[PDB]
This record gives structure tokens, sequence and C-alpha cells, in this order.
């Protein structure tokens, strides 16, 4: 019922493990009534402002993640999401799906219990469990190549793995890095020249799929491993990264170190932790992933007709 | 009235030429009833999660410049400030003033014409215009030295002049760097080694004030001139910097470049601009710094008891 002349967006901050999730609940427009990968393919096209206004500055950072809440096809599912960051549009997103679980019980409408969530890579299942921590049983995950050599510019040479888990990662243990919150820009120079030296190569996921999301490995005297974790837009997660942990796990399955249903725990680089465990699937492994999110804001973002900025700084 | 456990801190956001303004409503601890001065003391010694919680990640960004409101000493001002941001807490803050006084017309807490702001290096005189705009008369500027020799470590030789206009500044032409919104990444790295070189010199302000704020200056076509302004914290500033403004027309004016009365038209590097003018005042000059703000977000900010990044993550 306002009528002053600007758009407004309601949204729901969280953040799992640090790492953000905007809930977009309403003001985006309209993407059609197709499955989530064609609603997000309109909104790249068509609307991409709608993704620069709600993530960029002058309202958002480089390190957001947003969600868009979208009515799903199948009438058997709690929603649809489409993730986007400031680079672009993700896959299937893990410490966001978390985030946008917790998020709708706080809006009411779930309560504890198994629901499916429609993305643009397939749908998952989560499970909202009664301390409203969140199970994400992900897509599909599995490794398309193993120790691939890579000379890393301006570093030398390493060995890493290609894998999807939703996203494509590259996964490296011998980075020759020391992981930990203190070092992030060491580590930000770091991953980033890995990805200039797989472009430089040529060296793809599956069907020539970019690999935008870079992870380097380290043993930690507390968990399974740490991890820092760089993302397509160039800011690093601060979670262990959902889709790259169900990656990682792919690794470890196709390499017998890890057992269908033991728990893997993994922190990121700032210290936060999920538990993943997986079970075998044809063409590769079913991870799940379970992490908590708290909320963090409500708030309407505000897209003046007259402000030059509307639509971020670009 | 409500009870759930979690604090609400109640934020309205705006920019200024595209640098945030994050305006505290309400959700802080008392600070007694002294100065503005005296208030920012106790908040940076007792209270400075709260700082965190709102500028910092997950629910800010390094870029953020907030601001809380506070009931002034003096019941013939219009409010009290105090300006911080991701390092610590400002002096004045022109940007921010501008985005203050309209934010408060757009909660109806004040009308157009002359409002008095106190903060905690004296109270300012904004006007509100009919069009809500805002024209900021200042705190006493002034100019320490002039043509102040260093070199720049990893750059070479360079002269600046130091002065004071609500904040200190390091104000150089000679820099041999190109101002423009796609080159930040170098500008910022550049002005981030002239502060080191300052430093190491051992180079102040007046009473050994510490030179937190590096203003790199260009010709532009368009206008008088365009600036990178790097902040304490070591983000840019995407206004043409109020405070830094005032400091550049203490120089122009010192050097006879200005008369009292003209307009200085002042660009940041991302293009947005301020009408600036002075007069003559005992021992320096006040200047008057005119620009918009535009709103860019309501919000109630959640800070959960059982978020172990409730205060930020630093
Ligand atoms: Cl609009
Ligand atoms: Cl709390
Ligand atoms: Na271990
Ligand atoms: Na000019």
């Amino acid at each position: 019922y306002f009528q002053s002349m600007m758009k407004r967006i309601q949204i729901i901050d969280s953040h799992t493990g640090g790492e953000p999730t905007r809930l977009v609940v309403s003001g985006f427009p309209s993407l059609g009534s197709g499955t989530m990968a064609e609603r997000r393919d309109v909104l790249a096209r068509e609307y991409d402002r709608y993704r620069t206004a709600c993530i960029l500055e002058p309202r958002g950072s480089d390190v957001l993640v947003g969600a868009l809440l979208c009515e799903p096809v199948s009438p058997d599912a709690a929603a649809g999401v489409i993730f986007f960051n400031n680079s672009g549009y993700l896959g299937m997103c893990g410490h966001g799906t978390i985030g946008v679980v917790r998020t709708l019980h706080h809006m009411g409408r779930i309560g504890p219990g198994v629901h499916r969530i429609e993305t643009p890579v397939g749908t998952v299942e989560a499970t909202l469990h009664d301390d409203l921590s969140v199970s994400v049983r992900n897509v599909l995950a599995y490794r398309h190549a193993k120790d691939v050599a890579l000379d890393v510019p301006g570093y030398g040479p390493v060995r890493g793995d290609i894998a999807w888990g939703g996203n494509w990662f590259f996964l490296i243990s011998d980075h020759g890095q020391r992981v930990a919150g203190d070092n992030v820009a060491a580590l930000t120079a770091y991953a980033s020249a890995v990805r200039e030296g797989l472009e430089r190569a040529g060296i793809t996921g599956a069907n020539g799929g970019e690999i935008d999301h870079i992870e380097l490995f380290a043993d930690d005297p507390e968990h399974d491993s740490r991890s820092f974790v760089l993302c397509p837009g160039l800011a690093y997660d601060r979670s262990p990264c959902g889709t790259g942990t169900s990656a990682k796990l792919a690794c470890l399955a196709a390499d017998g170190k890890l057992a269908p249903g033991a728990v893997w725990r993994q922190a990121s680089v700032i210290g936060s932790v999920f538990h993943a465990s997986y079970v075998q699937a044809e063409g590769g492994i079913v991870p799940t992933i379970r992490g908590s999110a708290h909320l963090s804001a409500e708030a309407t973002l505000l897209i003046e007709d007259d402000d030059p900025f509307r639509w971020g700084i670009v």
C-alpha cells in the first residue's frame, strides 16, 4: 500500500558459520513459472540489476550471498531458491540452504521435519532438526579428475582434484600455505593465482565447466580438516562451504578414505564447522551436510527511483 | 515488548554519493549525559562490541560508516551523533552528517531549515534545504604544514599537505597515480603505502595527531578536482569526503587559490560530487559542504545471545 517513488525489497539476513545469506522474501520481478534453472536464466539475463541492488554496495558487500525465495514447481516442495553472489549465480549453496531453512522457520512457514527445496541444479532435501540445526541432503557429488598438475603463476607446482558438489571446485592439499583466519589476505592471493592458472591451462570440469571455486585444505588438531575456500567473485567463504565439503567427500569416498555413514567434521578458515557424511549412489555419492544458522537482520531495502546508485555501484 | 533472547538494534541506512551511513536509532547502551566526546570515550572503552556488531561482517562491511543518534547536551540542538567505521571512531563526518540529517527528515523529526548537530569535535550547523539536499557548516579547518616531503615506500618521493577538516588528512597532488573508479585496487595500495611512510617518518598533525586519512587529488575536466580518499580502516570513501574536502579548502584558502564564498566542486573516485565554499575565521576557515543522501534500507539488526558471531567477526 505504500506509494512513494521507490521499490521495497523485503529481506531476512542470517549467517551460517559466519557466511551470510540474504533471503529475499519479496520485491523481485516475476520470473515465470518454469524450473528454478529457467527462472535463474531470466533473472540473470533480464533483471540482473536486482542482484546487484541486493548484494553489492551500498546495501551489501562483496562477501554476501543472496537467496531468492520462489514458489516451487512441485507442490510437494517447501520452496524454490535461486542463489547469487557478487559476481553472478551459484548452482547449489549449502550454507545458504541451511540459512533459508532456518529463516523459513522464523517466518512461521515450516516446522521441524523434512523439506524439499528446489534449486537450479536439482531438488535437495533439508531436514530441520528439533534443535533448529539443518541437514542438507545435497545433489549427486563426484570427482572429475585426481591429482591434476598445475603450475600456479607466481608460486610453483601443485596437484589438485577437480570435483562437483553443486558447484565446480579445485581441491588442493599441497599448496604450502598457512590456513588460518589471520592469513586470509595471502590465502586470497594464492587461490586467485590458482584460478588464473586453471584458466591459462584450459583446465575445466566436465563438459568444459568453469572451475570457479578453489579449496585449500589443511590438517587441524580439533577436526578432520580445515579449509580456505575462494568463491567465484573472489570473496572467501566464512563457512566450511557446503558444496565444497560435498566435493571433498566425493574425493575421500573415491580414495577409500571415508566410509559411507562415517562423519567428517570440516572447519572453515575462521573456525566454524559442518558435519558431513555420505551414501553411495550411481555415478557418485550423495552427501549430507549439517550446520547451524543464526538470524542477523530483518530489513526492507529501499531502491529510490531518483537514486543514481539505486541498482548498486558497479 | 519482544522477549526472545536477542538484542534488537534499529537502524536506517542511507548513502551520500555512494558512501554509506548506518544510523543507529536505538539499541546501544547508555553512554551517560556528557558531551559527545565523553560518550564516544565510554562507547569505545566499554562497549566497542556494539560498533563491531553494526559495522563489521556479517551484518556490515569494511566500507560502512555508522552514526549513533544521541540526545544532545544543548536543548537548542536537533541531535548529537558519534561516528564510527571498521577500525574505530571518527571525529566529524561530512557525508555522514548529510545522511543523518536527510534520515531525520524521513523519520519525521525535522523539517527544512537550520539544525545544530553535536559531535565529538564540536557542534556543526546543517541546513536541510527545501530540495532535501544538506549543507553542513563544518568545524574550523586549517593547514598544519605545506609541501611536506615523504619517501613513499615502494614508490618514491612525494610532497603533501597536512590539514584538519574534522579529521587529519595528508593531501597529495604529485602522486603519479591514475584517479579513476576502475583503479581503486592500485590507489588503495598506494595510499596505504603513503600512510606507512608517514608512520615511519613520525609525521603527524598538531600535537602528534595521527594522520589517518590520505587524499590523492587529480584534475577533472568536469569539476574543480577529483579525489581518491583512504579512510582509517583502509577502505576508501565513495564520496568526495566532507571532512577531506574541508581540509582541501583550508589549503586552497591559505594558498590564495579559492576566494571566500566561491564554490568548489569536488568529485570522488566514482564520480559523486560535493559543492563547497568557505568563510575566513580566526585561526583557519569555516567550510560548508553541500551534497545529497538517498535512503537505502530500514532494518532491525538481530544480535542473538547464542550466536558465537553476535558481536561480529574480528
Ligand atoms: Cl527504483
Ligand atoms: Cl545478544
Ligand atoms: Na585432525
Ligand atoms: Na576542471
